[PDB]
């Protein structure tokens, strides 16, 4: 049978739970309209999954340990990708060879060669068990491999010049979620201003160029130091874009940070160096290699974005789920009613029809 | 007090009201049906946090400056992770010596000694501060670092070999959810296939090996073009699996795109190149470099994934959803019943038992 | 007029439905302690969106091809990241120089000279289009290009020492929407600990210095065929955090897991390897490359989290639908107390006010 049900309602009158009421109804009206509607922006659909494209470029040229040093010198990789090392210092071993020598380090002094055992593996290459005298001063067990053995430990100067070099970031973004495509270069980018621009958070924010100790400074970092230490700093660039407004609303917001923040609260790792050699080999067939402990800031740029454009699909729900929250204030409307005009009773008895069996 | 309670409820017998009730239920019955259940398929949980491996390796061989270049003198860098770049052009500037020379943009032509002073720090090396003669037409500042400097200017030919190269790909994706491992290598994929096989959407749509051409020609890019100024090209691979149905019916889907968007909507910066150095010493200890700007196609291998797999707990919950929507209907079908009829008022009367104090 | 609606209500007394609505009431807020708040802890906000960095160092020496192999040998790329290889076998082809020989893969044998045309264009240099003597006993064709061509099929030791190598991390995490930084490195680790500390999952699970043949145990992979195929394994560091907890308890997650397993179960891309060379050139200007295949195991240090922190707002809400939800058991209750009593007439006339028209 086709039949429609509905309750049987009460419909008191009374000034107090009405006011009161209709009080908690612009409530969640009000809430849900300024809240869920206005800024949760519940009435468009959210891309999350952007596309992005970044290419970078360095440059300056630099003095360091007498040679002139330009972007194919100090920078590491090279190929232009969101994640490159400026190397500010260098820790050089000229002309290894293949070979037998001692170690350096006074964590191997020795008078024996019974001392030279598997106790020290690392480091180098292979122990050949004797002990040799390294100075007049030390003597450290021998090992087999690369000569002679780097040292560690004495500190070189930093490449000062490596503040004034320059980024050149280039980043494309699509929201695929509405097909829309841009990028940090604004078609009203001129030759001229790359020549001369100055990205500033403030005074210049879409200048693609950055100068290294700009970004050192906004992450709050002391170029003195980082560079002799080495770290990680991050470029962000957020894409946060309401493509309801706009289309020339869309814009890039950069953000600057240290990322290798455990490093000061180590005094054990301070920083971020790595090891590698150039390679080279006489007319003779015997290879010799310069091995290179570079300290450097590690650049990761880094972009995020989310986009929403309005849809009728998510602002209809949102709009049901509205009408059906405004329905649950009457739990609340109940008690007071129930409870906060004396003649509690008479409202008690009016809705509540008991039944025994 | 052990008491269970439910609301006095009118029960209407209109035919008119019955079947417009009815059919409000069946349609939202429908719409959870074929929407919320079969589209949406709400019946199960999905997995994006997809585990993803790629490794790759390219094949083939090209004439350059009168030179077959292989694999090992094109791609870069070259342990074949899912980011890779072919060199399809390249600008050289040949043993490259640590010394004194001038510059060779017109961007530094000069007159007079006093015009190189510390002004125009960055690009090449550093102003020696005195003026040189470059050609027997042109004066340009004298600068410290490898020269001669690079000479920008001069377009060279493009490798055109490059676009019948082929990139390999192997990709291992895992969902972590559901425990399950597939690859884009089908357990159907064959040694002679590999020896010949073609990805084609159509034809061939699972041959791991993809020719340059085709994949540049997928991007909707010219190969010369592209080849001349640079790019950054995307190889999408999706896994988006339904796991109710086949374990063989998981399966990926190449997807091919450009990146580096703002490159061909851009008159200053067109495409991407980038510059490293092969380092070399004469038997003498003497350091010489060969200075190489690099054009090429960057391909970066972009592997997302959702899967679904049946479960109970989302069945349920949606049912429970569904059913408390079911109710929905009743605000609709009390305005059309509450004001349609002119006797409203015996429906308002048996409804609402009004009160007042 | 600010009038207050609400339905009249039925209230039964019967000791069973009073018991059995009572339980099913138990249950339902039971649940909602025990599950939307206890487990799935919805009182608290949740932010997945982690920033986090990575640094390695590897560490160890090696003996392969009768050299001493430290660091700057056999670990690529070499700037720390993270996604690193430690090479563990290498196919040599020494002193290559441009120019004309035949192929070494038995995949070009010929007779003639008109085997070796423009038919087989991949692979190698090009082809001279002559065919010529490889061996006594085999005919290839000859091609343009480095000479000599690599044989790829000869079988070469492995670098067992890369075994008991060690790989040193250094991760610092962000939770941005809670402003929590912390690293894996934590404030009591010794100069002395890293000297001697040991990685184990249970012992030591703090130690950053993982022994390669660890690694490699815990990913279920035998050192002696990962290190003669190639292939990827998987060091992911989670950051579960519960922030109402105690602050020394956000703790990182090592897990261990080979990435590349299309290559186990499959005949055709058994492993990883690439191609690289070593380039050199003469007293004379030409040049002389030595050709590495190298084989290793490829390091993803891969870092996931999720950080929760109590907030009123969640819990609010979720108490709120807790309430809202607690009703739906009416439904339940209707049809076993309208149709499982004797006395469902009773009800059904208490409850139901037909109407017809
Ligand atoms: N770090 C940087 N500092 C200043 N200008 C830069 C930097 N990187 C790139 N540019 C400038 O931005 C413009 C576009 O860059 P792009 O490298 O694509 O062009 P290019 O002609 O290859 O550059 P270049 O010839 O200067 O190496 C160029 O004019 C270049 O001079
Ligand atoms: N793979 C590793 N195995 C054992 N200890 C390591 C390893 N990597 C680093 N360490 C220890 O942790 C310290 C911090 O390393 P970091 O690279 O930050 O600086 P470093 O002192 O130049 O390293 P090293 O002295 O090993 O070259 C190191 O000095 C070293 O003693
Ligand atoms: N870019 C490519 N084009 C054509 N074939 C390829 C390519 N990359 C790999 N292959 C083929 O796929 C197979 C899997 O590659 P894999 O590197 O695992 O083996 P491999 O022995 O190193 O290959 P090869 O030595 O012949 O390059 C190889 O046998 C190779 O022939
Ligand atoms: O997911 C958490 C939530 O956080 C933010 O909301 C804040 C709001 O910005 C503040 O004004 C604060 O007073 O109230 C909220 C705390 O929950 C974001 O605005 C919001 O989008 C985000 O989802
Ligand atoms: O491109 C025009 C655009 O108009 C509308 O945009 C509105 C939007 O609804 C508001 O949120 C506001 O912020 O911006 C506009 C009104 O000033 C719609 O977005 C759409 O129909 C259309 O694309
Ligand atoms: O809630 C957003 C919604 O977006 C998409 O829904 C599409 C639908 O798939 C299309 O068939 C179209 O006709 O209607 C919607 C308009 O975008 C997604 O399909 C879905 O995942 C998502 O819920
Ligand atoms: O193939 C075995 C498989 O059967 C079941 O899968 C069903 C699925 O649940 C349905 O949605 C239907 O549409 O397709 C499948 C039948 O092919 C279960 O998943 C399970 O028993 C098992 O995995
Ligand atoms: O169903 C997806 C679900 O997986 C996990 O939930 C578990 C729960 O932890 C167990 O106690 C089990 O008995 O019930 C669920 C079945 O897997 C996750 O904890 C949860 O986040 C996720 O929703
Ligand atoms: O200690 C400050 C911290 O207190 C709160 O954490 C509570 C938590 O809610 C309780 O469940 C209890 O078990 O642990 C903590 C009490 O010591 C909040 O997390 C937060 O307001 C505040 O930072
Ligand atoms: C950067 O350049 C300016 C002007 O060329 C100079 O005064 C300053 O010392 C430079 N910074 C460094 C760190 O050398
Ligand atoms: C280019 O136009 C945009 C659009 O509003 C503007 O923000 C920007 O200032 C313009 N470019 C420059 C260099 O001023
Ligand atoms: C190779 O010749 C050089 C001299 O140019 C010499 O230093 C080196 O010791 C020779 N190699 C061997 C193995 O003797
Ligand atoms: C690419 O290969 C096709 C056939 O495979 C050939 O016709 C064409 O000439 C080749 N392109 C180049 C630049 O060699
Ligand atoms: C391999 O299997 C896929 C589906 O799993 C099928 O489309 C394809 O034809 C198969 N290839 C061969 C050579 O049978
Ligand atoms: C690695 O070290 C262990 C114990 O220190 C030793 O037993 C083993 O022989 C070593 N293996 C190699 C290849 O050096
Ligand atoms: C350092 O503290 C952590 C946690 O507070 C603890 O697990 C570890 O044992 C401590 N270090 C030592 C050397 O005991
Ligand atoms: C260069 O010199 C080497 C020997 O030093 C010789 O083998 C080679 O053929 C020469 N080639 C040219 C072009 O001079
Ligand atoms: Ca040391
Ligand atoms: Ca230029
Ligand atoms: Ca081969």
């Amino acid at each position: 049978f086709f039949t429609y049900e509905t309750p049987k309602v009460i419909v008191v009158k009374s000034w107090t739970i009405g006011i009161i009421n209709r009080v908690v109804q612009l409530l969640i009206i009000s809430y849900f309209v300024g809240w869920v509607f206005l800024h949760e922006k519940a009435y468009q659909v959210r891309d999350t999954a952007i596309e992005s494209s970044v290419v970078t470029k360095v440059k300056g040229s630099g003095l360091y340990a007498n040679r002139v040093m330009d972007v194919s010198d100090y920078v590491t990789p090279p190929q232009g990708t969101s994640v490159f090392v400026i190397i500010t210092k260098m820790i050089v071993t000229e002309n290894q060879m293949q070979g037998f020598c001692p170690e350096s380090e006074e964590k191997y002094r020795c008078v024996s060669d019974s001392q030279c055992g598997p106790e020290r593996l690392p480091g180098g290459g292979i122990l050949t068990g004797r002990c040799v005298n390294y100075s007049s001063v030390l003597r450290t067990c021998e090992i087999q491999g690369w000569c002679p053995t780097e040292v560690d430990t004495v500190e070189t100067p930093i490449m000062m010049e490596a503040e004034n070099f320059t980024i050149f970031i280039k980043n494309s973004i699509r929201f695929p979620l509405f097909n829309f495509e841009k990028g940090n270069l604004l078609p009203n980018l001129t030759a001229r201003d790359m020549k001369t621009c100055r990205f500033h958070p403030d005074k210049d924010p879409f200048c693609p160029i950055l100068r290294v100790g700009d970004v050192v400074k906004f992450a709050g970092q002391d170029f003195a130091k980082l560079a002799r230490t080495g770290g990680v700093l991050g470029i962000k660039i957020g894409w946060v874009c309401d493509l309801d407004k706009a289309w020339d609303q869309c814009i890039p917001k950069y953000s600057f940070t240290r990322l290798d923040s455990v490093s000061e609260k180590s005094s054990v790792s301070p920083g971020y160096n790595f090891r590698f050699a150039k390679y080279y080999k006489m007319e003779n067939g015997s290879e010799y290699r310069t091995l290179l402990k570079a300290f450097g800031i590690r650049f990761d740029v880094l972009v995020y974005g989310n986009a929403g454009k309005f849809n009728i699909i998510p602002t209809i729900i949102s709009s049901v789920a509205a009408f059906t929250s405004v329905g649950v204030g009457t739990v609340l409307c109940d008690i007071i009613l129930l409870n906060f005009l004396k003649g509690a009773d008479q409202y008690k008895a009016k809705k509540f029809e008991e039944v025994n069996e």
